[PDB]
């Protein structure tokens, strides 16, 4: 048996953890084993594999030389789903939630007060995307441990998160793999052996996210909008239809322009409420993750601005300076796919744009209506708002490319 929080209790959470290890030994498939194996040889570049792998082609993902590894330690995971919460323990860097500086330097003890506050307010009313696999610790680190950054993260995990724990030569690890959005609901300055650490408090939030696996994505979206042209009026359908077969050019552009107010169109501002009552007629039913690989217009940029070279490190640095934290809008009705695999449509877009859809938001699976050529699409309401939370960077061959965490806010 076990707590929900193991606390400060180490020799008790140890224990559990080596009896855990050891029974969970026997669950392991050979391959498993294997991949295991392979992750304590190498767990920094199969963990970072593991946050980035799904931006990449079908082919460039199923012929990586870690995708097996990934796929066995997922699977080794998943086979070991906790019955009740768990409390867990990481440390974590502040940049992670987009605080671009340190809390303090490492031989520093004192995190300010000015510092703390600075924190609580770039942190707070934000979602931020975890993926990824992580040794975690199911105790709060005390003198004896190692304590790399001035921030320890204590995450509830539900129940049915996977756990793994495994018997590293002679230490004992726990490995969990990331995929959901947290929220940091509060933090608190702790004193461990002499200095200072901000102890977030963090929840985990889902959010429907198929990632690489374009075929359950869309199945999830045919079984939600195959019947969605019916719900639709003579005229919504008729709009919705040209839209889709190519009317988002003359559409698209004329809200990009301001048109409405500039040039004014009835026909096609009717067009866009007919388009925009379709989005609102079976809004998406659960909260949904969706990729939007974004051309640098979208961000006020052109394809030779020298701010689009991401290679060059200070031009993450103004990106995220500019954009983080902030609400991005789109005048134009706003294509998605619920894939976050590379397309050749969109191969050269250094942006990629990974939107959480609340529960209830307007939008609608167009890839559900047959021969379409927009590649398991989720159509966003024009007008629509997307908070930045946090922007991250890969590399794609040798070209940098962002991931842009946001939500989509009304």
């Amino acid at each position: 048996e076990r707590p929900e929080d193991f606390l400060k209790d180490k020799e008790k959470a140890k224990e559990w953890e080596r009896k855990e290890a050891e029974r969970i030994e026997q669950k392991l498939e050979r391959s498993e084993k294997e991949a295991l194996e392979s992750y304590k040889k190498d767990s920094v570049e199969i963990s970072k594999y593991s946050q980035t792998r799904n931006y990449f082609y079908d082919y460039q993902i199923e012929a990586n030389s870690r995708e097996k590894e990934y796929k066995e330690l997922r699977n080794a995971i998943s086979k070991n789903k906790i019955d009740k919460p768990m409390y867990v323990y990481y440390f974590e860097s502040p940049e992670k939630f987009a605080f671009n500086k340190v809390i303090r330097t490492e031989n520093q003890n004192e995190i300010s007060l000015e510092k703390f506050n600075e924190f609580k307010e770039t942190i707070q009313n934000k979602l931020f995307k975890q993926d990824g696999f992580k040794d975690i610790s199911l105790y709060e680190p005390g003198k004896g441990d190692e304590k790399p950054t001035p921030l320890l993260m204590h995450l509830k995990l539900p129940r049915n998160t996977g756990m793994l724990p495994y018997t590293n030569t002679n230490n004992v690890s726990t490995l969990i793999e990331q995929g959901y959005s947290i929220k940091i609901d509060k933090i608190v300055r702790i004193v461990i052996d002499g200095k200072h650490y901000i102890k977030a408090e963090a929840s985990v939030v889902s959010s429907l996210d198929f990632k690489d696996d374009v075929s359950k994505g869309d199945s999830w979206g045919k079984a939600n909008y195959n019947d969605w042209s019916n719900k639709l009026t003579p005229n919504e359908l008729a709009d919705v239809n040209d839209y889709m077969r190519g009317g988002y050019t003359a559409i698209n552009n004329y809200l990009i322009s301001n048109g409405p107010v500039n040039n004014p169109n009835p026909e096609l501002d009717s067009k866009i409420t007919n388009i925009e009552n379709a989005l609102k007629r079976e809004p998406i039913p659960t909260n949904l993750t969706v990729y939007r690989r974004s051309g640098p217009q979208e961000f006020g940029l052109t394809l030779t601005s020298p701010e689009y070279d991401f290679n060059k490190l200070e031009n993450i640095d103004a990106f995220k300076s500019k954009w983080e934290g902030q609400a991005l809008s789109y005048p134009n009705f706003i294509s998605t796919s619920i894939g976050s695999v590379n397309m050749s449509a969109f191969a050269k877009r250094k942006i990629v744009l990974r939107i959480t859809i609340p529960k209830g938001s307007p939008g609608a699976y167009l890839s559900a209506i047959p021969g379409y050529a927009g590649e398991y699409e989720v159509l966003l309401n024009h007008g629509s708002k997307f908070k930045i939370n946090k922007i991250d960077s890969y590399k794609d061959g040798t070209i940098t490319k962002l991931i842009v965490d946001a939500t989509l806010i009304p």
